């Protein structure tokens, strides 16, 4: 597949909020109820996704959450609506974001893991709040149905080509 612009775009969020899971969605259109592997290192994955006629190829970064930053023309930023932690977490990921990665990254906050697995502890309505809050677009997700996976990603890449 060939593309007319390719975009660096890196995951970040708590461990075990789904990161890798969301790629593995968006990517290969499955969810693999598997064995809970902890990332350690970045690695990346593309895909060409269409976007007002053009294609955009999205170098896509997975990263632990238990110098790459600065490379990055945008992040995705994950909590997990059942975890209140993850949520807490997200103002000191923002804060590691606009110290260490280009001031003029794309940014886009998910509230993964909206599904019948688990009881949902953040309201939809304060994400959007935070979101908000910090001029952020937000979408809740989940890599287990595919809730809002390529619409996330083609919002990002529809952002970065523009
Ligand atoms: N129900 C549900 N489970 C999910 C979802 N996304 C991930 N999971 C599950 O939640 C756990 C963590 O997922 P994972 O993708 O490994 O998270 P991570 O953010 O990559 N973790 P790490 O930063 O440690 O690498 C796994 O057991 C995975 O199957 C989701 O949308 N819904
Ligand atoms: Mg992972």
């Amino acid at each position: 597949d060939f593309y007319d612009v390719a975009f660096k775009v890196m995951l970040v969020g708590d461990s075990g909020v789904g990161k890798t899971c969301l790629l593995v969605r968006f990517k290969d259109g499955a969810f693999l109820a598997g064995t809970f592997i902890s990332t350690v290192g970045i690695d990346f994955r593309n895909k060409v996704l269409d976007v007002d006629g053009v294609k955009v190829k999205l170098q896509m970064w997975d990263t632990a959450g238990q110098a790459y930053y600065r490379d990055a023309h945008a992040l995705l930023l994950l909590y997990d609506v059942t975890n209140k932690a993850s949520f807490d977490n997200i103002q000191a990921w923002l804060t590691e974001i606009h110290e260490y990665a280009q001031h003029d990254v794309a940014l886009m906050l998910l509230g993964n893991k909206v599904d019948s697995a688990h009881e949902r502890v953040v309201k939809r309505e304060d994400g959007e709040k935070l979101a908000k809050e910090y001029g952020l677009p937000f979408m809740e997700t989940s890599a287990k149905t595919g809730l809002n996976v390529d619409l996330a990603f083609t919002a990002i890449a529809k952002e970065l080509k523009r």
